[PDB]
Order: structure tokens, then sequence, then C-alpha cells
């Protein structure tokens, strides 16, 4: 049982917090936190992000922003992502991790994700929508596969 993830991606503020709340939804017994590759140190979720997490009644309260560090890849045992580009920056900064970094979409033919940064609400929710079926896919899995 991989209890422990950590979710990445480039800003922050979006996709990990919104990946690591639904994880929880599916597995409230799940460790999972949440990251980024170029984060925004300090700062609270995306208002959109937390917009459309609203609209689907999911709290993406309390988040802070997290810069991924060498340390932080050692501290979990599997690192999740949204983009194979991020699969490549996270096997370069901790190569001892490299057959643990894998992505949201990897059960949907490794289909890899946009990232909604400033863009519309729409984009928010039509990554929320990927988000929301990878996530079921990952509890699957994380309920399944017991040794």
């Amino acid at each position: 049982m991989f209890n422990n993830i950590l979710v990445v991606c480039v800003g922050n503020i979006c996709r990990s917090p919104t990946a690591e709340r639904l994880l929880q939804r599916y597995h409230p017994e799940l460790k999972v936190e949440s990251a980024g590759l170029g984060a925004l140190v300090g700062k609270g979720a995306d208002p959109t992000a937390i917009s459309v997490a609203a609209e689907h009644q999911l709290s993406l309260e309390g988040h802070c922003a997290r810069q991924i560090s060498r340390r932080l890849c050692r501290n979990y045992d599997l690192i999740l992502t949204m983009e194979k580009r991020h699969i490549e920056r996270l096997c370069e900064m901790a190569p001892e991790m490299r057959g643990k970094v894998m992505l949201f979409g990897h059960w949907d033919n490794e289909c890899e994700i946009p990232d909604p940064y400033r863009k519309s609400r729409e984009t928010f929710a039509a990554v929320y929508t990927l988000l929301e079926r990878s996530a079921r896919q990952w509890a699957q899995a994380l309920n399944a596969e017991q040794v």
C-alpha cells in the first residue's frame, strides 16, 4: 500500500491541491499532500481552483504551496503529477524516485493534462473533470492491488 503520496504541478496552487483533496475524498486514510516544481511557496489554493472545487462541494481549504525539493521527494513513497514533462524533471531531481514518479492520466492511455494557471473558470472545470476521473482511477488502484 503506497499510502504516502505527494502530488506535483508547476505553480502548485491549482492541480496539486485539487488532486490531493480528490484522493482524500475517495480514501480518507491516504496520506496525500501537494507541492510544485516552480511553486509559489506560501500562497494558498487558487480562488478559481477553490471555486470549481466548491461547485463539487470539495474544500481546498488550508492548502499552502511548497517548492518540491529532493528531501520532499524522499519523504513520500509515490510522487504523482499530471504531465510527462514533470515526470522528467522529478526523475532528474531525484533519480532514487525515478521508478515512483507517475501521472494522474496514467490509467487513461498515459494522457497528460493542461495547466489552468490564469485561464477562465471553464478551463479550471475542464482540468477538474479530468482530475476527478483520474483520482477515481488512482483510488481504484489504491483500493485494489493489496498484497
